[PDB]
């Protein structure tokens, strides 16, 4: 027993012990051989050789949190955009240099193998990239945290462009195993759907439920060389498999083969309206988590630390639960029904707990997008939770009456129950009311929350509405994807920046140092060459390495604006062709992101960007002076290839729309210049960088508002501006689509007659700020120094900071970049 | 590359290294530590610590067959009855000693661990056990042998006895997985169902087919200390999972939810009439299997060795296919289809290869069991193979026209299509016609296939009909279950016997030596003591470890006549009550079997068998002289426990009914004397041991036919025998059944009016035999020496001989007990 220990099983940075484990895993773990193995096979030998090291420190970290029993923090997200784990674990564990030497002497190439990894198909965008950033900060800052989500077998679609139209293939990333996860069938747990609630004697009982099972999966998150490793625990839904003879529902009719497949596809796909499945997913991820939580509260030495009920008095002391946007809101009534009904605390002792345990991050501005289930839907698959949301609600509206007596119309606005045709439950209001700290994700967002969206909630409980500005981690997003820029930053000011990003302001001392200024420049010339190379070798084009890499990687939605960028492209194209011998600084325009199935505007925008691409790229006058590439299937591992490469980062949303913008910061720390309207995270970036270092343009929010107030009439702009006029008529006569003239019709009329987002208004000014971009790029010394200024200022944006601001003002816990001993 | 090698990966029988790998797997493979490891957890780390030694010589064995390129033979069977692998892998790998000592030091008990393992639910009976002894023998005699077949998730049922009535529970043995298998998602193959045959130009083209993917798992089977390890490849079904939006079958309707579950439970359930799922399961295994076979033929250094087509000319020199029973039969129409439609050989060359490739083992005697499929089922799901099977039939019936011209009635008796109401295709005739060796399984059984059942085929091709008498393997069924007998046989004659069993004849020189006699009776006393203990500790009873241990462990069918034996037990009962003080040899009668859900006699029988025992084992005058126990959920782990203990082997099937009987042979080998009719396997074991040393009795097969001839009129017996007349009236009045008198009413009538197997005929003489039995028992020295003659004559029944004969006589390859160098 004490002889069965984690202890003599490594020597780490040792090429000869990593070579001997690489050989044990190909053979014994994979049961393959060198006569029969593939690159996929050699990646799982190595994936497994790095994994041994990662779980050793996983074991010791978790033992060390049971024995020190700290406050535990549960990040609850319905999306975890991890993406690729091999190089990151080697960079956070110190093994990259020894893995590379050992594989190299085993006659293979790590860069090959690295590129066989499938991106962890668990996210689709922002909301999820961010949780995965915060897990890296959370593990580095010694915190005792947990990521909890649904594990999606089919990710969210793969993008393929066929005839310049987006096709959605499916992502089965799980296709040859995922070497980084450990399936725990032994901790499967019931999740209860439907039923009826029987009020028996001392409580209600939620009886006659269908059950789905929630099976957990453990993937370990390491911290930047601080020897802790925390946990990502994702839940697969699985059918009871009795459906055969056992139950005597069956035998006679197996049409309960439908429970089975409608059980199993809670875990099967990301999304992608008021659908029974979405709410089955939110309940499911929330329910199986809350048990696993309450379990460690009772179990984690606190069984013996009962002093009263294993008291839920010290439950908020040792637990926090973050509900990242309204997607886990039912963890508030689900916690209340476990406490009230299963344990037995009275309603107010349990409420005390709930509101001192839950905190909620908000990431939406337009009210048209806050969460909202119909009540009949809630009646039908969660009876007792619609009961609880009604009691939470009656109390809350009386609290409001203890505060603004006489105001009726406030009661009929701060209710969790919305009236119309179809009464709903407003999950936003739940979340505010059931928690102790609400925080938006940019200062202008948190403040417009307080000021407009959650105002009445601000007046009754002003103390709650915090803010925590969004952040990126310096590891994946500067050490790991841009090792070259990191190298020279360490040459001047050392490592500490990796684990402490405001230290990068020291770089302003070098602003005029010619060595630094040739070195930052060189590293980008490296990074562009390499991406220009991939732009032939996986997908195809003839990129010029010397052009201005202009990139817009943003979700393809109408407000997000690539239609602005297209008209500026067809303005350049048109210019180059009207005077084929003027010097125009050459540009590589690259746009990427995924439409969203069935949003057809979004789909005509992917078809425009490609047809433009087929004309400008193939016309001979334009030479190599302009090219328009659609980067296909944009995703986290493409993002770390292209962001190192870009020199201009098109941030151009109509102002007032964006909330924040985590990839904005990915371009700034990675030596690009942002052109952008003033909104979301452009503001605290411009503010850190000093506005003159930034290409801010366009209407500001107030100007949007005035235009609305007198009403935007898109024909006036169409009638002033002679270029705009022309490009519109080119779309329309099918200059860009000869076979189908009429093909962009709907994009003409969108523009011409119902632009909710004022493309034509920010036109004139947009191109003039581009002229200011072209014009500076044609003087390499000063452009490279504006870049030094954006980079030495990054600091305000590391997720190690945004997290500390969670730790201290919200979870109430202290971060610590202390090495834990280990291995 | 060349430095990626198996070489430095194991310092085997070394306790200090096995402790090391233990701790690697508990932690790194299971991602568990001693603070949270269960006995399952420690069971799995040990599984894996032993597995590393396995896969290492899997390795070496399989590299060696590729370099050497031997005839490698594919053993196809739809049920592989494996049961627990650990001790069997250690003993075979010689690791048992160092692992026990190792776990002893780690302070774990290996025996507590070895009982966690679930009994590999791939099998059901004889057909399946036979496949597992044959795979052991094929390793030991280093053949390039593959076992192929489906992976059943749900085994078959795990029985429970609730109130003396049988309950089938399900075997979800794969619940916490299986440490001995490697998933190969890499080699997932399509298998097509339904479709339509487009006769296009140079052939036929099977189009519009539904697909079911076969994904394979690999399991290693080790030899007896020879370092060859062979493969067991079991197939699992996986529906294609585009079923969401991709295909445009769906979106609109996902009612092809059904496709994906009707696909999935191909692999789910063992069976357990003309049900499309059996036919889809059988074709499932054939198709996947043969694509692996031809994949390995063209790959296995023969892609280099083409000379013509990568010709199938030499296919029978490198492949042997064994059709174990009629479940694999579409192997003959599927190998033609591939050869003829997919490659392009013509029908007479392709047929040449099939017949020289295919060989067929029959295990049935009664024509009523042979398998037969409606042509309307085969047209619907395999419409192409119905074609091939008719052309196979036509051309075979012209061969028969060659040979017996003028004959009309043989054409129609011999034909593959069968007429009546429901036109059938006779699968046994397919096999004979496209196989080059048809064989039975005991001498008599192969002769009555030659003489009655297949005789018109025996005339056209008398060369075809072989016999290869079954076998039991000495590793698992003597060494493993019985160490104590293993050991004392080894002092006297050495270890070669375990891999050479006929030399157990050497023992016959020690017949009168009292040291052997004594030792030989000591080990049984050991074995009985321990089995007596297991009958209290796991299940409960107060066995008298000195009693004559009478066990019948056979399939609860009428023809298996446990009822016979019950008439005899009730007889013993009645005597001990009539004559309280006469000296009677104390016995403990133990019966065991799984009913067969749906067969109502068998369910009524286990009921008898429990309540006889409720009566007698509680009744005060019988004391401890008689007890009757039912051995619940008989499976392989129970066989290796009760077959070591047994003194009397109850082998009583009506004669003419058995084809063979492998528990028969197991019992002989462990010094248990046989009471038994002159049937099945009993015949050649009587012939080995000498009839003086066998308790033969009851109506020989001749006498059966005579009794049928004139008519078995059971009442005559009732009316001669006063014990028989009495025990019938005891069953009937309710003596055994006082709360429902009338319960055994349908057993009493059966016996009395329509016993298809004549229990009453052999009653008188059966119990006369039984009296001989108890007499000899009451005479140790002469009891214990009959045993010695029996054990010493066991040689003909080691499966090593059955395979050696298959090897030389049907497959065309040489045996060799040579130790591959390795590890
Ligand atoms: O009370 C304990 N003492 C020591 N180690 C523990 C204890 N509880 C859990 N562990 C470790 O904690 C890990 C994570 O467990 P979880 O937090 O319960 O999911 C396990 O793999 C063990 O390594
Ligand atoms: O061409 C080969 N040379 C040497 N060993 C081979 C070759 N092909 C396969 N093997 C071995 O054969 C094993 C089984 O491959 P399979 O029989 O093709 O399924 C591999 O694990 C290797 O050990
Ligand atoms: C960081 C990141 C993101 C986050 O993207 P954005 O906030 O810039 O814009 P929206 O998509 O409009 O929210 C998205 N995708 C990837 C790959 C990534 O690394
Ligand atoms: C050897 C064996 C068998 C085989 O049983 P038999 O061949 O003796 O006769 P039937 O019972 O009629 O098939 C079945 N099950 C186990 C566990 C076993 O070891």
């Amino acid at each position: 027993r004490k002889q069965i220990s984690v202890r003599g099983l490594a020597g780490v940075e040792n090429v000869t012990e990593l070579k001997k484990n690489f050989n044990r895993h190909l053979h014994f773990t994979l049961v393959k051989d060198r006569n029969v193995a593939t690159p996929r096979d050699y990646y799982f030998a190595l994936a497994h050789t790095v994994r041994d090291h990662l779980v050793g420190r996983w074991i010791r970290t978790q033992q060390h949190y049971y024995e020190k029993d700290p406050k535990r923090i549960y990040y609850l997200s319905l999306e975890f955009y991890m993406g690729r784990t091999l190089q990151n674990t080697m960079v956070n564990l110190a093994l990259e240099n020894a893995c590379d030497e050992a594989t190299y002497q085993l006659g293979l190439d790590m860069e090959e193998l690295e590129e066989i990894e499938e991106d962890a198909g668990l996210g689709n965008g922002g909301l999820g990239r961010l949780a995965a950033c915060f897990l890296d900060s959370m593990a580095t800052l010694g915190l005792a945290a947990y990521g909890y989500g649904i594990r999606y077998e089919f990710g969210i679609f793969n993008q393929k462009i066929c005839g310049g139209w987006q096709m959605e293939e499916a992502d089965d990333w799980l296709r040859y195993g995922n070497p980084w996860e450990k399936a725990r069938p032994e901790f499967t747990l019931p999740v209860h759907f439907y039923g009826r609630v029987e009020h028996t004697s001392q409580g209600a009982k939620w009886v006659d439920t269908q059950v789905v099972l929630a099976m957990p999966y453990d993937t370990p998150v390491p911290g930047y060389r601080n020897n802790v490793v925390n946990t990502m625990r994702l839940w697969s839904a699985k059918a009871p498999n009795d459906f055969n003879l056992k139950d005597f529902n069956v035998g006679g009719y197996i049409q309960a083969v439908l429970d089975r497949n409608l059980a199993e596809n809670i875990s099967r796909v990301l999304y992608p309206e008021g659908k029974e499945l979405r709410l089955k997913q939110e309940y499911f991820v929330v329910a199986a988590t809350l048990q696993d939580i309450i379990r460690r509260f009772k179990s984690s030495k606190f069984g013996c630390r009962d002093p009263v009920r294993t008291n839920f008095d010290a439950f908020p002391d040792k637990v926090a639960i973050q509900l990242n946007d309204t997607h886990p809101s039912l963890a508030i009534p689900e916690l209340m029904r476990v406490l009230v009904d299963l344990e037995r605390l009275d309603w107010d002792k349990a409420w005390e707990v709930t509101v001192k345990t839950c905190a909620y991050t908000n990431h939406t501005v337009i009210p048209e997008a806050l969460e909202r289930w119909p009540v009949h839907l809630l009646e039908t698959l969660l009876p007792r939770h619609l009961q609880i949301i009604y009691e939470i609600n009656q109390r809350f509206l009386n609290r409001v009456a203890a505060a603004f007596p006489g105001d009726v119309d406030r009661l009929r606005r701060m209710s969790l129950v919305e009236e119309g045709a179809v009464k709903r439950i407003n999950m936003a209001h739940l979340c505010i009311a059931g928690s102790h700290a609400v925080n938006g994700v940019a200062r202008i967002h948190s403040e417009i929350l307080k000021k407009t969206i959650f105002k009445d909630f601000y007046e009754l409980e002003p103390h709650k509405f915090q803010n925590k500005t969004n952040g990126i981690t310096p590891r994946r997003w500067l050490v790991l994807c841009n090792p070259g820029l990191a190298e020279i930053i360490a040459e001047r000011i050392g490592e500490e920046y990796i684990s402490d990003l405001d230290q990068l302001r020291k770089l302003l001392s070098y602003v005029d140092d010619e060595a630094f200024i040739r070195d930052v420049a060189k590293v980008k010339q490296e990074n562009k060459l390499k991406f220009a190379a991939y732009l032939e070798r996986e997908y195809k084009v003839h990129i010029n390495p010397n052009s201005l890499f202009d990139v817009q990687v943003k979700r393809i939605h109408e407000y997000k604006r690539q239609l602005l960028n297209c008209l500026h492209v067809i303005t350049l194209y048109n210019r180059i062709k009207k005077e084929p011998n003027k010097f125009v600084v050459p540009r590589t325009v690259m746009i990427g992101g995924k439409a969203a199935p069935g949003y057809h505007m979004a789909k005509m925008i992917i078809k425009l960007i490609t047809a433009i691409g087929d004309v400008v790229n193939h016309d001979p006058v334009v030479g190599d002076r302009l090219r328009v590439i659609f980067l296909e299937n944009y995703r986290v591992s493409l993002a770390e290839k292209v962001i190192p490469a870009a020199d201009l980062s098109e941030q151009i949303s109509t102002a007032g729309t964006e909330a924040s913008g985590t990839g904005n910061m990915k371009f700034m720390l990675n030596g690009a210049l942002t052109i952008g309207t003033m909104d979301g995270a452009n503001v605290e970036m411009a503010e850190e960088a000093g506005e003159e270092n930034f290409f801010i343009f366009g209407m500001r929010v107030e100007d949007v508002d005035r235009l609305d107030q007198r009403g935007y009439n898109a024909q006036e702009y169409y009638d002033r501006i002679p270029e705009l006029r022309q490009i519109i008529e080119q779309l329309s006569s099918g200059f860009f689509s000869p076979k189908q003239p009429d093909l962009f019709k709907d994009i003409v009329n969108m523009l011409m007659h119902h632009d909710r987002f004022k493309v034509f208004a920010d036109y004139e000014e947009y191109v003039k700020c581009q002229e200011r971009v072209s014009a500076l790029y044609k003087n390499p010394r000063e452009w490279t120094r504006m870049v030094i200024r954006n980079i030495a200022t990054s600091g305000k944006f590391s997720s190690d900071r945004t997290i500390a601001q969670y730790a201290r003002e919200i979870w109430g816990v202290e971060p610590s970049r202390q090495r834990l001993p280990a291995p």
